[PDB]
């Protein structure tokens, strides 16, 4: 068979497309027309866009397909550099970091972390309560503040202090601007000062963190963090420690990875909930009932589990990291029909796949946290907003344990109101997230 392709701008092909606040969005507009995949065109290059279960299974093979950086990710490595997220699966520094960090992501190593999980956790409820009578509250603002400040502490014992702060820290100005270039660049001497702006903004990020790792280097401090992990860790399989500069592009990778998704899901499993007014009535129901002390146990975490399908369902519709990109290792054929070359690229569009009818049922733009009652129902590489395989995110467990944690406190204290109506805008960076989302809470009068 061959594929449908969007309509076309003559030596441009599909590139104007993508000359949008929302292409996401816009791209799964073009998959709801044109079906399951879609060759999408530009000069240099060709990529092929897939939305259903069917064909996305295959591309998860990992005997077939691995991980590519797409132009978006390869523009980010001019500050993220060969950490983690922006490495290819065959740099040896991918699978020494690898092998060296997944312990940090280890049960006994979530425990660890789980107090100072609640130490920013409870800076948010605290913000809340102090807030006067007819005051609303800034949802991803506040998100942001929360998850930023939570991979500062817990992986690197730093604090941003956000609630401190109406700005942002220097580091986010810094890192915001390089992201905001660096996405920029995917439509582009008229050019020269964005360039410096973009290595300032670099050398802000690195100067802190350069010292950030020797300054605990040095006074030899004793700690069991991620930081500490970076700098102590011996990989099993070559016997080698990861040296400094691959370390900094870690924690930049971590800091940033480690809480912009995370932000985004927050926000978007409370718009669904006031939206929702009998699932946040449930939602509120468990966290009465099993957060009885006044601060959360990691084990009580465990047990909010229809907080947890809440984070699941918000994660099927609005997956907060929409899209990944693969390569064919050799020559093979797609869902028996399309033929692919060794080389030629797959992209994964998580958000229509997780609106596949064939897997979901019809109601699939319904909020329905209970489809996730039973999670060995779902077929294989069905639900996919950490991606796939070895190259999955190694950071799920952290986002999932500190996002339960903070929606089972914020369900615990407070009553909220949808007082503006809110209208979902997505905004797009390398994430997505609802633009201008507020709300009203009203305290229970629960103390901490
Ligand atoms: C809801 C929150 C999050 C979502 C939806 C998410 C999503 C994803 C996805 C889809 C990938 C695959 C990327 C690709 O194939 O190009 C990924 C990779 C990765 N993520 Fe997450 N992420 C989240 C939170 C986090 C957190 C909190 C951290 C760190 C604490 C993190 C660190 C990483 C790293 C280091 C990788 C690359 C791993 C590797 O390739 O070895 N992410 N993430």
């Amino acid at each position: 068979k061959e594929m449908p392709q969007p309509k076309t701008f003559g030596e441009l092909k599909n590139l104007p497309l993508l000359n949008t606040d929302k292409p996401v969005q816009a791209l799964m507009k073009i998959a709801d027309e044109l079906g399951e995949i879609f060759k999408f065109e530009a000069p240099g290059r060709v990529t092929r866009y897939l939305s259903s279960q069917r064909l996305i299974k295959e591309a998860c093979d990992e005997s077939r397909f691995d991980k590519n950086l797409s132009q978006a990710l390869k523009f980010v490595r001019d500050f993220a550099g060969d950490g983690l997220a922006t490495s290819w699966t065959h740099e040896k520094n991918w699978k020494k970091a690898h092998n060296i960090l997944l312990p940090s992501f280890s049960q006994q190593a979530m425990k660890g972390y789980h107090a100072m999980m609640v130490d920013i956790a409870v800076q948010l409820v605290q913000k809340w309560e102090r807030l006067n009578a007819d005051e609303h509250i800034e949802v991803p603002e506040d998100m942001t503040r929360l998850t930023l400040d939570t991979i500062g502490l817990c992986g690197f014992n730093y604090r941003f202090n956000s609630f401190y702060r109406d700005q942002p820290h220097p580091f986010i100005t810094s890192m915001v601007r390089a992201l905001d270039e660096a996405m920029n660049k995917l439509q582009r001497p008229a050019y020269d000062e964005n360039k410096r702006q973009f290595q300032e903004d670099i050398k802000v990020m690195n100067d802190l963190v350069d010292k950030i790792i020797a300054d605990r280097k040095a006074s030899g401090e004793q700690s069991d963090d991620l930081l500490a992990h970076m700098l102590n860790g011996k990989d099993p399989e070559t016997g080698e420690p990861l040296d400094d500069e691959n370390i900094r592009y870690q924690i930049i990778t971590f800091l940033i990875a480690g809480h912009e998704t995370t932000s985004g899901l927050l926000s978007f499993a409370l718009y669904f909930l006031v939206k929702n007014p009998h699932v946040l009535q449930k939602a509120a129901e468990e966290a009465a009932r099993v957060l009885v002390d006044p601060v959360p146990s990691y084990k009580q975490v465990k047990q909010l589990k229809y907080v947890g399908m809440v984070l699941n369902e918000a994660l099927r519709l609005w997956p907060t990291a929409p899209a990944f990109s693969l390569y064919a290792k050799e020559d093979t054929v797609l869902g028996g029909e399309y033929p692919l070359e060794k080389g030629d690229e797959l992209m994964v569009l998580i958000p229509q796949l997780h609106r596949d009818k064939t897997i979901w049922g019809d109601d699939v733009e319904e909020f329905r946290p209970e489809r996730f009652e039973n999670p060995s129902a779902i077929p294989q590489h069905a639900f996919k907003p950490f991606g796939n395989g070895q190259r999955a995110c190694i950071g799920q467990q952290f986002a999932l344990h500190e996002a339960t944690l903070v929606l089972g406190m914020m369900l615990k204290h407070f009553d909220f109101e949808d007082h503006t109506n809110y209208e979902l805008d997505i905004k797009e960076t390398l994430t997505l997230k609802p633009e201008g989302f507020v709300v009203k809470a009203k305290s229970k009068k629960i103390p901490l």
